[PDB]
């Protein structure tokens, strides 16, 4: 009864559907969105890279960001070109998994990313956190906030400052509508850097047993079912 | 209440959104759809061919099989839902299209550049109806055809240039420059598509299957159909 | 009975023959017609494509217009009623067709030579029907589509290769090589056409005129129909 | 009084020095750090890649894992803190880099030499901010992005070439030639880097976690960032 899209703020909803039914479409892609679970990373990248329309010419760092082509199911397309003739292949996370080729390039399958290492560093505290609670609370987080099944958070390590979350999802084990670790990860990263994609609960508090857990560095490593070809 | 997309049957809805909210998406395209007005031709062409996901007793049309309509094809649509100016389907064959999606140029290679999406501004729909003992009154035809675009196809009555009528063969002119298209005016390309799809009994409306098309009580059954598209820029062949 | 051609409505019958005999000629072709079985597609296309003359009020579409003719055209038909292997419309542009009449070669000039009438031996009819609450009993469906082509379109059961079924989309495979078609075996390409025309509500039968198309009582309404044509020799493009 | 390195949080202090003297050192490099001005970019990359000494429950990213950013790496930094003009990471893969860190030549082998540290004299900072009902006033924005670089990133005014503003977009240009960079003048490369890290929520300053960016009171959040580096010598690809 309120034309909002909680799970994806990168969208335009307006109650112009039959009877006031809230219609809501993805920003940049134009695709339909499901405001009950996570939106695919590919369509969220399409939003980031809207590209409405002064110039320069240089060398450039972009953080690996670009406007991808996403299939009807909203995942990445195996082949991915951004400039005119530079093309390559990507994994389910849409990172480059080959040497940039030419417009003839042949990518034959979307190689699944099945393991993701999230290494977080946290603002050191006088008293480090209880491993038990830190684990318990990170597992809750992925379960409740990112709607990821507990069976896909493989492990949660904890030493002084650096924290690590391992995610495992083979293709053999992802069923209908299971949220992808690819996307759970991305929602986490956005949250961590304070750009939460959630339209209404915006903000990652992330406090363990009351004490807040500020994160200072974040690195994410994608392991694919097939090793890249460089 | 009930998940319907009454302006585009070629969709998939369900009450699976926030607090039961009816979500609904475009078959094949996977794109978002406005269930309160017409859907862009492109989003509907994508839905037509549509490659069912797991065929699973089914068979796929052969590499060498061919259909009655050369021009039929699975297009690529931009985020606004209109045809991308350039349309490659074959491995290394590209072309440019107009706003209505038909081919404007000689087929090409993957280096091709289509600079703008040339606008189709005039459309000519050339129906022929299975004869009755006589003809009808042109008056009643113009009235009815203009009423259909006006109510059913939600096309502002200013964009029906003319209706012509002779022994049997009927004609409907549509005119819409890009200057005269306001916010959310339905396109004539879209209205025309909906019309033909209905004329040929693959209606895209929820409750309907075809076009009734009765004039002053007498039903009007349509044997032939021809739809000529005129572009602002003439096609380079 | 009465001067009626039950298998082809696109005709004029009158009892102007010897001793009030019923003579009946085919509209647009002028060809004879066998009112006991299906007429050839080529002759039915000719009927649809009359294109009457003298065009008083009607507008001539454009010099610079693109055509959406659904592949339809006025074909030339050999004295037996099959498609001429060489087809040229509107003048001076030609191509070769197959037994079903679709283009099989790149368009050509008035020197083009079409060796033979390459046969269409496999027809895939992909249907899609109005989703019900559930599905139908596959058995009953396959039984009723087999019965339909057998009784209605007078096609021999041995030519309906398969009948597949899933959620909504329904497929019907027909296979008739040249090596296996006898004298007065109705063609698959013709039964196909008769099917499509009935599917899209423009029945060709003079006196039934209705595809009830119900399976175990529940009616089967068809939302989308694609027909794929596989030739005994691949096309040359 | 309190062991704190406000200008670089990626370090380790302690009062283990002469008479309790606070001693502090950059993570991952073990280099000395000026806790009053910016630390060099090279020294920061080094600390991003720290790989803590013994994991000892932790795991190490595989030899095959990749990251989002192909140009993140662990650089070698000269004893002054700037990048070594030649960088290998792989077993047998070396290239050359600019004053800011990015590969400016083809990827060579272990007998590849690089014969100067090619300066980066002009940087383009492109930012897109999250939409608001309307724009800002270009007089306020420039008044602040110049005040921000001035005080926080401790960069001398005369090096902010320009501040632009288009539809959401904010161009910031930075110029610093070798001939204008005096001693203890913070490099632009190291102000540009500190900026992005704040823009993108990995701020390097002790107190802060991100960048507040309130122009006249309205907070400026930033969905997209693009940074373009121009080198005095053009890159030999």
């Amino acid at each position: 009864d309120n034309c909002t899209c909680p799970t994806n703020k990168m969208t335009v909803c307006s109650p112009d559907g039959p009877g006031g039914r809230c219609q809501c479409r993805a920003l940049g892609s134009g695709m339909a969105v499901d405001c009950s679970t996570l939106t695919s990373k590919c369509l969220l990248l399409k939003a980031r890279m809207s590209a409405p329309k002064p110039s320069e010419h240089a060398l450039v760092d972009n953080d690996g960001l670009y406007d991808p082509d996403c299939d009807p199911e909203g995942r990445f397309k195996a082949r991915q070109c951004n400039q005119t003739s530079v093309c390559w292949c990507v994994n389910s996370v849409g990172v480059r998994r080959t040497d940039k080729g030419d417009l003839s390039l042949r990518c034959d399958e979307l190689v699944r990313t099945h393991h993701i290492l999230i290494d977080l560093r946290h603002r050191p505290t006088a008293g480090a956190f209880n491993h038990s609670d830190l684990d318990a609370e990170l597992r809750r987080l992925f379960r409740e906030r990112y709607r990821l099944h507990p069976k896909f958070v493989a492990a949660v390590h904890y030493e002084q400052p650096t924290i690590q979350i391992e995610l495992r999802q083979n293709t053999s084990q992802k069923a209908a509508g299971d949220v992808d670790i690819g996307d759970a990860a991305y929602y986490f990263e956005r949250d961590i850097k304070g750009e939460s994609l959630f339209q209404g609960r915006g903000g990652l508090d992330l406090r363990v047993r009351g004490e807040p857990l500020q994160v200072e560095r974040t690195l994410i490593y994608y392991l694919d079912e097939i090793p890249p070809k460089f």
